């Protein structure tokens, strides 16, 4: 009497990976089977269906897309099987199709980067202009953590975004806009980049122009990766922020609670990373050492 739970895998921005999803089933004491829908949603419906003829106990799917669940979600409903979405929230037109969400929230990455900016900047004694390199066109995190940042600068309007310009998430794109930022912005205080890549091909620009990233210019970036989590050590970044994607264990415990009918929130948080130079500085070098300790006790499950 394991609990079966079906995981219905994509093949996208903050998503669980599968590494975490098997180790923690294997932690949890429970009896995972995976499906990988290879993109596409017809796919993804079919292991959907499938689990519910496997008579799994639970079943949990990342969607490829927001709509067009709710006819095979009345199908686990009428075979009383328990859903947990994770990684992207649906759109539906039925009520109570899911027990759960679980993912990031971009939104609150922006805010807490716009409300960082804000409170280094409090006492400014002049205007603080702020130049943004936004991810790709339309991908809902580059909306998102635009909406975000907006908010967290809200409360302080000598913050002004002077400039603002998709850098489509990569390193070559965030330093080609950062280098059109110093020629047509005189006056360029903190740079917020929405993800960690366009961060770094900032600061390379900021460096070419002969300016010092991190004292004459500040950035604030997302995504809490090693190498803007170096950077930032360096003293090249001076904050960054990251919502995470679910990590396992807590899918692993909403699904032992759905299958015993407890009752569960619509919506469960991912945890959240932030550093400063400082805390990047200690945590950065260290994480090898609490990766490989991590991965030893769990060896033993294999
Ligand atoms: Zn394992
Ligand atoms: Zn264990
Ligand atoms: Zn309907
Ligand atoms: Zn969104
Ligand atoms: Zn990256
Ligand atoms: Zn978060
Ligand atoms: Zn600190
Ligand atoms: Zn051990
Ligand atoms: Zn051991
Ligand atoms: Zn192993």
């Amino acid at each position: 009497g394991a609990l079966t739970l079906g995981f219905a895998q994509v093949g996208g921005w903050r998503t669980a990976n599968t590494e975490s999803i098997k180790s923690a089933a294997e932690e949890a004491g429970v009896n995972l089977k995976f499906a990988d829908a290879n993109g596409e949603q017809e796919k993804q419906i079919s292991a959907i269906r499938s689990f519910i003829q496997q008579g799994v106990d639970v079943i949990a799917f990342s969607p490829v897309v927001r709509t067009g669940w709710d006819a095979v979600l009345q199908e686990t409903k009428n075979a009383g099987i328990p859903v947990i979405l994770t990684d992207r929230a649906v759109d539906t037109q039925d009520t109570d199709v899911y027990k759960t969400f679980i993912g990031a929230d971009f939104i609150e990455e922006g805010r807490r980067a716009g409300q960082w900016v804000a409170d280094q900047y409090a006492s400014a004694t002049g205007p603080v202009n702020i130049v943004q390199l936004e991810g790709t066109t339309g991908a809902d995190p580059a909306i998102d953590r635009k909406t975000g940042f907006a908010e967290g600068i809200s409360k302080n309007p000598n913050l002004k975004i002077v400039a603002s310009q998709t850098g489509d998430f990569t390193r070559s794109g965030g330093k080609q806009v950062m280098e059109a930022f110093l020629k047509s912005t005189p006056q360029i205080d903190v740079v917020f980049a929405q993800n960690d890549d366009m961060g770094l091909g900032a600061m390379e620009a900021i460096e070419a122009a002969g300016k010092k990233p991190g004292t004459d210019i500040k950035i604030v970036a997302v995504d809490a990766t090693h190498d803007g989590m170096q950077a930032l050590a360096d003293g090249k970044f001076n904050y960054i922020v990251e919502c995470n994607p679910l990590l396992g264990p807590e899918l692993m415990d909403l699904a032992k609670k759905v299958a015993a009918g407890e009752p569960v929130p619509e919506r469960v948080v991912t945890p959240d990373e932030a550093f400063d130079q400082a805390q990047a500085k200690a945590a950065l070098p260290n994480r090898q050492y609490k990766l490989a300790a991590a991965l030893e006790h769990h060896h033993h499950h294999h």
